[PDB]
């Protein structure tokens, strides 16, 4: 009935000490489906990025020995990769040829169900405008090839996915929604970084609803405004999955005793000791913070919790803001919930106090999936 959708990255194996997150970190019970972040591209095919991939891959996909439900994509692109390999492949359909058949021989040989296109975004940041549609055309092809190769060997079909913009102007440009939606499996909606400290004012990573005193374009910048324009644009709720963050956004306030939504800020908060990250904590980052006695903060509009001591401010989820995001999704009906990152919950359950990956383990339990087989072939 619910999917729950978990990105593990695989630079967080360079995390010092406790952050060190491996694929056998993975309980193989938590999630249904896990994304690998992430897959390259070399002369138009899908290549591996770090020097261990393809021992990870062993152990990413092995999961699946202890738990014979679980399916497991390969993400392709994200923010750094960018768009220009991107632009060039999808350009010609011999490129686009190249690619697809680099894709079905990858997946097939290290044991993905399926790809996950992460491209940061067509049709924005250098990519020009024939992208749009050149995205669907490839995504069009993916599909079918997928389905003829199911026949072919006479298995279960890969599976195509792709993770999309929030902001309503990428949106725009980036997306014929009414024709990806019929070829795609999965939606992702990058339903958070949607304020952070570049907008100069503290704001929340993934409010559920707007806040009182948003106008103009900033009343789009909230979960519900953003599920509702993809689907009442053309994509069916069941393939729509809503993005969770198990991280939050923090700033330098320029007036610590202005601590509200809306307050002014300097720039970007400090890098936290394990994710190492301008202007971003881990929850289990944020969970030391609190321990530290920062006043804790509820934004009762939008449903989600900050917290702030001296000049630094951060807005994130918590166990709270999780359970009432998901009753929502539930109610309006959309497929799942899609988590970024496993990597950056409470995993070792030793920061927070709250049990083993308590951010996601709150979705298993509020969609329904306590209860889903976790047993071997
Ligand atoms: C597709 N996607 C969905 N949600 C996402 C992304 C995403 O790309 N990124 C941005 C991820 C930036 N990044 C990388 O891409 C990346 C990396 N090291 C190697 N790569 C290749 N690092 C340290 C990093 O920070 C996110 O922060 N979020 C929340
Ligand atoms: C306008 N801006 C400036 N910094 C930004 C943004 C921004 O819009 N976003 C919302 C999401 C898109 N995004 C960026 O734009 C961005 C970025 N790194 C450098 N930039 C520029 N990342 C990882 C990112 O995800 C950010 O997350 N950051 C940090």
């Amino acid at each position: 009935a619910y999917q729950l959708t978990c990105y593990f990255t695989n630079w967080a194996q360079y995390r010092p000490g406790l952050g060190r997150f491996m694929p056998d970190d993975i309980n193989p019970c938590l999630c249904t489906h896990l994304i690998y972040a992430f897959a390259g591209m070399q002369n138009n095919e899908i290549t591996t990025i770090e020097w261990n991939d393809v021992t990870l891959y062993q152990a990413f996909n092995g999961l699946k020995n202890k738990n014979s439900q679980l399916k497991t994509l390969l993400a392709i692109g994200g923010w750094n990769f960018g768009t220009a390999p991107f632009t060039a492949m999808v350009s010609t359909p011999e490129n686009r040829q190249t690619f697809i058949t680099s894709v079905i021989k990858f997946l097939r040989q290290y044991e993905f169900d399926g790809l996950d296109f992460d491209w940061e975004y067509p049709g924005s940041r250098g990519s020009p405008p024939q992208d749009k549609h050149l995205f669907t055309v490839l995504v069009q092809e993916m599909r079918e090839a997928f389905e003829q190769e199911a026949k072919q060997i006479n298995k279960p079909r890969l599976m195509v996915t792709a993770a999309v913009a929030a902001g309503i102007s990428n949106i725009q440009s980036g997306y014929e929604i009414p024709q990806l939606s019929q070829y795609l499996d999965y939606i992702h909606v990058m339903t958070y970084d949607l304020h952070g400290s570049w907008e100069g004012y503290t704001g929340e990573n993934s409010p559920l609803y707007k806040y009182p005193t948003d106008t103009g374009s900033n009343a789009y910048l909230n979960v519900d405004y953003v599920m509702n324009y993809w689907k009442d644009n053309g994509a069916p709720a069941e393939k729509l999955i809503v993005g969770f963050p198990t991280y939050g956004h923090n700033f330098i306030l320029s007036n610590p005793s202005n601590t509200g939504i809306g307050a002014p800020t300097s720039g970007a908060g400090p890098a936290g000791p394990y994710a190492k990250e301008s202007g971003i904590w881990a929850y289990y980052e944020i969970c030391t913070f609190l321990k530290n006695g920062a006043t804790q903060g509820w934004d009762a509009p939008q449903e989600v919790p900050y917290a702030y001591q001296g000049n630094v401010w951060v807005g994130y989820d918590n166990i709270k803001s999780f359970d009432i995001k998901a009753q929502w999704l539930k109610h309006n009906k959309f497929g799942g919930a899609m988590v970024w990152a496993i990597d950056l919950d409470d995993f070792t359950g030793t920061f927070c106090n709250q049990g083993k990956f308590p951010l996601i383990s709150t979705l298993k339990k509020a969609l329904g999936l306590q209860s889903a087989s976790c047993t071997a072939p």
